């Protein structure tokens, strides 16, 4: 099937067509993979504005969005609030426990879930979902495992690319 | 016509020659597309210094500059103040409402307006203006719609490239 | 407006939808612009098989194909024979002459013609047609003049990309059949 | 799973482990897709010596090699002779015919076959085999269909990369011997 | 030997197999080589999250990690605390003085040490260790001196690449 | 002549041999061309650590270093303090006035001065000096005017490249 | 000054404005540096048609063209005949000899001459002329010596780029006419 | 340790300083690895003129040059004749045989020999010499084994880069003279 990032397989489009929940890793997926730290204890992360638009589009097109994080951080809470993401698990790590809880609370089967990751810690959940996605510049060992590898790098619009894929697959782009 | 970024078409040069108002998107055009967020509620964006010089040159060469934004932010107000941009619409529901108001207030026809964007939300106004510009690394669906696609990426000097184009077209470079 | 090479404009797709004749330059469009010459007067030129597949798809999908080239070589006649191309004009640098001949011979309006070029010599014809195309690595002064600039370079599948575009625009891409020769 | 070209999936490695016959397209796979033509009817094609080394390694490591190509040229018979390839089908664009012939002649199940292609004409056979491979610079519509996309371009060592993959999967890479010819 | 970043020499793999202590330069190795400075005296540096995971893996796989720095900075102390790095020398004149001290305190021979650097100041210690590593975008004069040059740039996952190499060599990846 | 960044002309090496004062533009030369602005009035710029080492090497090898700036900023003052740069002209812009003053105060001829710039505003002074340098990613109209165009981009080590060139030329690298 | 390949210096433009004779190396300048050799003593070289267009534009715009090469091959004579080049020196590695001959034959001062080279053998003549040019992919030791370094590689349109530069400098670019052969 | 291609290690420079014999593979080192084949049994190979210049510089600067190649073709004899190479071994895939012959014929210790290769077949000889070199685009499994990896690709000036390295290491680069043929 034709996409604005290049051809995708029929299998990936079919997986995309059925997604009701999009789970997004933060570091290296929503961000550039960096953490900015300062001498007064400041901590910043950089998110991508066009990803934000994609997320808002998904949320208004009957695709739930969730984030699972290993450490509570106000900046992540603030980003979720800005975007309307209400499913945020923090201080977890481990992703399976939150994944299982999320699926129970939403009554959504794993085949109807997509997950976008950049590192090996993402694989246990990615292995279980309907559409697993590695970002273009993910850890090299993750890349061949995923159903779809984005064209765009983490923090640069990989998430927008996935939102665009789901919306296209579902006739909502 | 010859430019320091490579050839442009006669049609683009002719459009550029007539521009009295340059409207600039912020995120992904003036910036690198990122938003830096911190755990104390800090918010930063990165602007490009050579873009600033271009904007000052435009403003002193009888080309008005305006910005239309979806959310009031002191950092954008400050950037405008530094550069001498006085036409700033913030917290805007869309872009057409501010566009229409701007054109009435300035008594300038749409053909004498340029707009530089990076995403689909920019297209409704871009469709109406004399010179529409997509930055080099804009969303892929926007790129083919624009009159001119910059060589330089958002936040890296795309805006300077557009200012340089207008000034060259108008014999002011 | 998605294509397998990237997005195209609505305007380019609409122009492509109307094409009944695809005219190609040879050197720099069907080849990468090289002319091979030997000490015994031998000459070679290299063509790309995936362009051959595109040309066969076009020819079998109601899109005629013609060639207008400034050089003259029997090898080009042979290439046309392989591909079933029956409209070849060689030794012609004033390409408007051949263009006028084709409009008459094929009873076709210029808006229903596409032309793929790489150098300034191609512009007089490109200016007149419904869909003008510059290959990705065309002369820098030709590039901004064309309706569509290919993603793929001359000799490397620019012609295939144009064939794919016409077929897609005309709803013929999925069912098109060619030989990659 | 580590290779000298980058990680591959467990699925691709498992498919590779089972290959007893490697089928190759010629133009765009064993070459970069160019056909050289001259004024006296001469034709040349270019092959890559490191692909030759891979093919020799495969043939001496209990992996048979066959070629199915839409063009027909004596020069291809000569290249096969250099490399010891004894299964050549030329002038065939309906590649399923030659494929069926090979399955019978070599008494082999399709799951034990790999096919390396670059254009849509290759897909009907690729669809049926155990390991389908598109070269790095294959037609964009073929790329997403294949089990494995090579890192290296057609004519530049894509075939060598596939030979190396099969040998690695089968525990034969370290001890394989070839000639880089 | 095969690695997920490409082939490495037998000699480099053999050096990697024996590493009990990994010493990491900060600027241009753990970071992007930048220092972010503000008008209120703010100072930030950007670390890479996937590097952090590599470091944690090394530390839980019997490979000690140390950092030697030329200026005490809370942000570096905080990064070390987050990752479990306890060997941090700051405000250092040399790197050799800290290196010597570290090896005495840990009773580890230089052949069992790896060092990852990006500039000429790193060379005196790199010259002495078992596995010297220059990052991909290190100063050009350092690159040919090192046993191994990473594929990944400083701040982008060069450190993760080295951790992955050590763990692979030691059968722990 | 041979350099670690590639060949340079005999003319450029000869100009470099005679440099007693190196003048550095800040934005797009010492920095990445960005200015980071926040909603509490924060302003950050990013400097390159390896450039800092080059500057210290120049200063200890009888090459004075100066900076001329268009706006007083504590972050620039702090960077200069860290590096031992004592010739800092701020709130200037033009650059000729400071240049002339600097040369009078130091009793140095223009032929013994190098200047590294990235934009057209740098050209009037660059035109007068012994060794004019445009960074790799300077404004396109500046590039052909300079005696030397660096291989490395602004904020990424262009300044270190120039320091390395001067030191090599003077037999001090 | 803006050019279609990027900005050039005022000094280069002023040098270009004064050129009445353009001297070209062959291998690595008019070609990508390859020499094709066969088992029967055949030899081929490849030239670029867009360079042909530039040469035709120059020759018809009062800029003479000459070639000085270290090799000797009839095929080079044939290429000169195609393009109307009437000043060819082959088998000459001490290129100062041919250069002196040209200055006398064409009654021209060295400042009115341009030379395009790719290797150190070209430098003795380049040192003497008004505009010296190294192609983009010239030997690294030649590159810093030249007045202008082309953006385009040898054999790929470096010569065209130089022709375009001279014509632009002389106010002849828009009206120049060539054949892309 | 600065070179015109980038920095080299002190160890590589010291190895280069001692070289009296430079041995070259052909396919993939002196060429980009392609073999051109025709329907009448024609064969072509392409060599690079700047490599020719380096070889002439080496030969006139007390560095002998030899070739050991797995293929056999008269065209290679002709190339050696052009360049003054008098030590050619063709049809040889067990390259240790030719290597031993050279050591005896030239009364030379292996530490005074350099070898430039591109595939695994070259490794047995490379393992024994004072300076082993893999070209930039050598097979990925060869690259980490070599003392020096060239910056320039096979057929594109990797051999010239090695010649330049030896000459620089021996204080002969400035004064070296060649022909770019
Ligand atoms: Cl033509
Ligand atoms: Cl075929
Ligand atoms: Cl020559
Ligand atoms: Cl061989
Ligand atoms: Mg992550
Ligand atoms: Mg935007
Ligand atoms: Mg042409
Ligand atoms: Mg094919
Ligand atoms: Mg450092
Ligand atoms: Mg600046
Ligand atoms: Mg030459
Ligand atoms: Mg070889």
């Amino acid at each position: 099937l034709a996409t604005c990032y290049g051809p995708v397989s029929a299998d990936v489009m079919a997986k995309a067509e059925n997604i009701r929940l999009l789970i997004l890793d933060v570091d290296g997926v929503l961000s550039d993979g960096l953490i900015y730290m300062g001498n007064n204890g400041e901590e910043l992360k950089a998110f991508n504005v066009r990803d934000g638009y994609g997320i808002r589009c998904a949320l208004t097109s009957d695709i739930e969005v969730a984030i699972i994080t290993g450490r509570k951080a106000k900046l992540v809470e603030d980003r979720c609030a800005t975007l309307g993401i209400t499913h945020l698990y923090q201080g977890q790590s481990n992703k399976l426990i939150a994944f299982s809880d999320l699926l129970e609370k939403l009554a959504i089967a794993p085949e109807n879930v997509a997950y976008v990751g950049d590192d090996l810690i993402d694989w246990p959940v990615m292995e279980k979902v309907g559409l697993s996605v590695a970002v273009a510049d993910a850890h090299p060992l993750l890349i061949p495992r995923a159903d779809y590898v984005t064209r765009i790098a983490g923090g640069r619009g990989a998430v927008r690319e996935v939102c665009d894929l789901l919306l296209l697959a579902q006739g909502k782009l």
